[PDB]
């Protein structure tokens, strides 16, 4: 070097630069000359770290400690940063048609692409200067078990201590990582929340944020993910959706495996056989209470693999194998109580980070559905950080409010949770939010039929991104707002799937816990009642004749489903197929399917389509 070269020693405040690899020491390097950080911090991953993080957070009144708990603390944002924001979530690629199927009018619904000159102009206006004042913290972080072959390795640089303490609980994160690494190559993760010092805008709760700018990037065939402008775990926590969805789905494409939107679960019968299972729901539609159920049924028991993604791959004997990538939960806080989700409720008593939920004046959390009286006198600020009363017009926690919690800690998580070689799916069920048409649960007639009913999946719009409303939208597998490529592609893919040698395909049900009749209330109970539908699911698999044809698929045969506890139910309503709406339902998927994947649309996919629409006919 002719003076210091991109030498950055002298600002490192952990760790060193020398003892890292060379090519993580080049990514830092680089990115520190970019953003301006004034300090570097190498994350080690330790509870000291961990500890004097947080409690600096504190001090400068960025997070706040709830006394109540063992270790628990509460984030309150910006209201402009509290969820996804799909409309800013962008793939760069050479050719627009590998990351979206090019529509037949207008922009795709499958995703978003951005041309490589429009990102460069969008980062040259983002990324210089901004961690200006701040400290770069460089987070080695495992996707999968901690030197596993399975696991894929990234190295997230942010200005954020919170998105550090969040990747500590929702990684493996640290100098152990690192050490994994060695010299193999790592996934680029870069992250700002767009507010260098001196501060340009007034800064809102003391959440550094720039919305207008908000910008999640992937540019996969650069192996980096560059976001810009917002704290939210989903758009910060780069290993989470960004790497393990969107980057990993497109090398899942090319490698012959699977990346998805699932729960794993192991679900065991009172004779004691026990099968996996994996589940894609869209965002704030049921996984984590699934993944963690308590059932109701006697004698059966769920285990918890993972409650949101999925890593999954045949084997030579043909299982399909599945792994949980992540090591902590993200969760939907709302509607979370002892009644619907009780190992949750244990989960996150002790080592929780919370973001947006309410806070009692002894120092716990609150939130809509806790279902937990307070005693008087004990009176709730909530997530806007405003005095709060039950008989007030506003929630007290954000809707998309969520706790961060170890997996570890969850008193069913699996033994096989941090297996290498992952656990065998049975069993995928499909679903989401419809109030009207769609049964209780149904199972498809072959693979391809189950792959056209993940295709085909519609969804009453959650809080989880920036979609309002109650409009039913189109989700397919769960994926709309994560495909790393082309939708047209990632059907043909599961598609192939049928081929893999020796393959035991899963079958495959779509279930709908979430229809309400004519006075708008749900005719299912849900939560661990739903464990009744998975008993069904497991003699199915089981071989037993316990279904009954109709075109959608198969149904439990009467007298199948066991109802005993629940007297109360309309089986009649819950269960009930219209013509009338399945001739709707089905033109309705067509165009969808024609006009958005069009040219890309596979085969079998419009063959299902075609036959669906011949069974309704005979109906
Ligand atoms: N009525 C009803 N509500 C449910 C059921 N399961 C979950 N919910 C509610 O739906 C909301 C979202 O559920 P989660 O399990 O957190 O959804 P998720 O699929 O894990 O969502 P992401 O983490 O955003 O992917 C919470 O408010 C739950 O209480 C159910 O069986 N019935
Ligand atoms: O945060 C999530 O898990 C989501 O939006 O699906
Ligand atoms: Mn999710
Ligand atoms: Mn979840
Ligand atoms: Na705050």
């Amino acid at each position: 070097q002719l003076h210091n070269g991109l030498d950055f020693s002298a600002k490192v405040i952990q760790g060193s630069l020398d003892s890292l690899p060379q090519e993580v020491r080049k990514f830092v390097e680089g990115n520190a000359q970019l953003c301006q950080p004034e300090y570097i911090h190498i994350c080690d991953g330790s509870e000291e770290e961990y500890g004097r993080l947080l409690a600096h957070m504190q001090e400068e009144g960025v997070i706040r400690k709830l006394k109540k708990y063992d270790n628990c603390w509460l984030a309150l944002t910006d209201p402009r940063d509290v969820a996804r924001i799909e409309s800013k979530t962008v793939i760069i690629t050479q050719e627009q048609r590998d990351t979206v199927p090019i529509p037949k009018s207008g922009q795709s619904q499958l995703g978003r692409w951005m041309s490589e000159e429009d990102f460069e102009k969008a980062f040259n206006a983002r990324f210089p200067g901004c961690m200006k004042g701040r400290t770069m913290y460089v987070i080695p972080f495992s996707m999968g078990p901690l030197g596993s072959p399975l696991a894929k390795i990234g190295i997230e640089l942010t200005d954020s201590p919170y998105v550090v303490a969040s990747m500590r609980i929702m990684t493996r994160m640290g100098t152990s990582v690192l050490e994994a690494l060695g010299d193999g190559e790592f996934i680029k993760c870069l992250h700002s929340v767009g507010c260098p010092l001196p501060l340009k805008k007034p800064l809102v709760n003391n959440w550094a944020c720039n919305p207008e700018l908000t910008l999640i990037a992937h540019l996969p065939d650069r192996r980096e993910i560059i976001s810009f402008g917002s704290g939210y775990g989903g758009n910060s926590l780069l290993g989470k959706k960004c790497f393990a969805l969107r980057i990993a789905s497109r090398l899942a494409k090319e490698e012959g495996w699977l990346a998805e939107h699932m729960l794993i679960l192991g679900i065991t019968n009172p004779e004691g056989k026990k099968k996996y299972l994996a589940a894609a729901f869209p965002s704030a539609c049921g996984k984590t209470n699934l993944a963690m159920m308590n059932p109701t049924l006697p004698g059966w028991k769920v285990e918890c693999v993972g409650d949101d993604i999925a890593w999954m791959k045949f084997d030579a004997q043909g299982n399909l194998r599945a792994i949980n990538p992540e090591n902590g939960f993200f969760g939907v806080a709302p509607g979370t109580s002892v009644k619907t989700n009780p190992n949750a409720i244990k989960t996150i008593q002790k080592n929780t980070i919370f973001t947006n939920v309410a806070e009692t004046s002894d120092g716990g959390v609150y939130w809509e559905g806790i279902d937990e009286p307070l005693a008087p006198g004990v009176t709730i600020t909530s997530w806007k950080n405003k005095e709060w009363r039950p008989q007030d017009e506003e929630p007290c926690a954000h809707p998309n409010s969520r706790f961060c919690t170890p997996a570890s800690q969850c008193p069913i998580i699996d033994p096989a949770w941090e297996s290498p070689e992952g656990v065998p799916i049975e069993g995928i069920i499909f679903g989401g939010r419809r109030p009207a048409g769609v049964p209780l649960v149904y199972e498809a007639l072959s693979w391809q039929h189950g792959v056209f009913v993940g295709a085909a999946m519609r969804s009453e719009a959650t809080a989880a991104a920036e979609h309002k409303g109650k409009v039913i939208m189109h989700d397919p597998f769960a994926m709309r707002p994560f495909f790393g490529y082309n939708f047209g592609k990632y059907l043909a893919h599961w598609l192939s799937m049928a081929h893999r040698p020796a393959a035991k395909l899963p079958k495959i049900f779509h279930v709908n816990w979430f229809r309400k009749d004519k006075n708008g209330k749900f005719l299912w109970p849900g939560f661990g009642e739903n464990s009744r539908v998975l008993e069904w699911m497991f003699g199915r698999i089981e071989g037993e004749d316990s279904a009954k044809l109709t075109p959608i698929g198969y149904v439990p045969k009467e007298d199948a489903l066991n109802l005993k506890g629940l007297g109360d139910v309309n089986v009649e309503e819950l269960f009930g197929i219209s013509k009338e709406f399945w001739e709707k339902e089905v033109e309705e998927i067509d165009k969808y399917l024609e006009d958005q994947v069009n040219a890309d649309l596979p085969y079998e996919i419009e063959r299902e389509l075609r036959a669906l629409k011949q069974r309704i006919s005979q109906m």
